[PDB]
């Protein structure tokens, strides 16, 4: 006879955009209409002492 | 008269595969039915990330 012994299967890890510390960087806000906006911005007002 | 005094066995000590450290390495198991079978084989499925 030909034996067979146990068959194995690659297991997965599950990373995730928030567990990893990269995304400190980061600050994500999800916004639903965002393919119709063309591009945001922000003014910001400086005066010098 | 040409005496002869004691006389000494070669007494010697056992071994076994299971003492051995080198074991640790090996899985051991026992398979009577060894001599019918050709090779053996173990298939492993894997899938990439």
């Amino acid at each position: 006879f030909e034996a067979i012994f146990g068959t194995f299967c690659n297991r997965l890890e599950w990373v995730y955009f928030l567990t990893s510390g990269l995304a400190a960087a980061a600050h994500a806000i999800k916004f639903h209409d965002l393919n119709k906006l063309t591009t945001g911005k922000m003014l910001f007002h400086v005066q010098v002492p």
